């Protein structure tokens, strides 16, 4: 066990430390505990305000203790059914949410750097959350955007520029990776380990082959987007804005 008013019950994953399940046994509150950038994450975690972005309680030293709003769905990486993905209206409804998310946090000058199905967490409602801001750096400050020159995230879901460039912007990765994450969702697999041309899955794909796995699993308007989001040149790849103009992010959708 317990920290302060709160009791620790039963470890909901982990890091990298553990995530711990608190709940105030006298007002019977019931958030999250994470238990150990860290600086920085704390910094940046102050900072989040926004209903798909999960929560920053509070933290406590004693090993730090951050506090985080609950998420009981767990994690999205869980719907997801290997080789199979998930039902589109399901899958377009999340990728809504993770644009509103992503959104916000380029809004207020912040890139995540980590989004994956294992860091968007899942709220009673099923709403989703983005989750874990151990990478997530600022990349804009005074109206003034700064260039990433560290190599930060997860292979499979890193972009291209991010090993091929000395410096990139910020923006273009987090919605390359938010493509990944659809690709994901649609086709419960991953399309490479690492976007590089030493990488025959990635060649096929900018080689057009959406005859091979994943793609075709995926129906044509969703991979009319996924070909706007997984290009090469970040400079010609779709911004946030755009999607939300795109055919598919558009189309109605009933499950069942
Ligand atoms: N803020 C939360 O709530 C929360 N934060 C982080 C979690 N795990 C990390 C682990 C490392 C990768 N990123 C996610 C997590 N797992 C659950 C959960 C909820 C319900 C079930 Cl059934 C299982 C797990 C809830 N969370």
């Amino acid at each position: 066990p317990f920290v302060e008013d709160w009791d620790l019950v039963q470890t909901l994953g982990e890091g990298a430390g553990e995530v711990q399940l608190a709940v105030n046994r006298v007002t019977e509150e019931a958030v999250a505990v994470k238990i150990v950038n860290i600086k920085k994450e704390i910094c940046i975690n102050k900072m989040l305000n926004h209903e798909n972005v999960v929560k920053f309680y509070g933290h406590r030293r004693e090993i730090q203790y951050l506090f985080l709003e609950y998420c009981s769905g767990g994690e999205l990486f869980d719907r997801i059914e290997p080789d199979i993905g998930m039902p589109e209206p399901d899958a377009q409804r999340f990728f809504h949410q993770l644009m509103a998310g992503v959104v916000y946090l380029h809004g207020i000058g912040i890139t995540h750097r980590d989004i994956k199905p294992e860091n968007l967490l899942l709220d009673e409602r099923d709403n989703l959350k983005i989750s874990d801001f151990g990478l997530a750096t600022v990349f804009r400050y005074n109206n003034r955007e700064r260039l990433l020159n560290k190599m930060c995230g997860t292979l499979p879901y890193v972009a291209p520029e991010l090993l091929k460039r000395r410096e990139f912007h910020a923006e273009p990765v987090d919605v390359w990776s938010c493509g990944i994450v659809l690709t994901a969702m649609l086709a419960g697999e991953l399309p490479w380990d690492q976007p590089s041309d030493s990488c025959q899955e990635y060649s096929d794909w900018k080689e057009k082959k959406t005859y091979l796995n994943p793609w075709k699993k995926i129906d044509s308007a969703p991979l009319a987007l996924l070909h706007k989001i997984l290009v090469e040149n970040p400079s010609a790849r779709i911004t946030i804005p755009d999607i939300k103009k795109d055919r598919w992010y558009n189309k109605p959708l009933k499950k069942g």
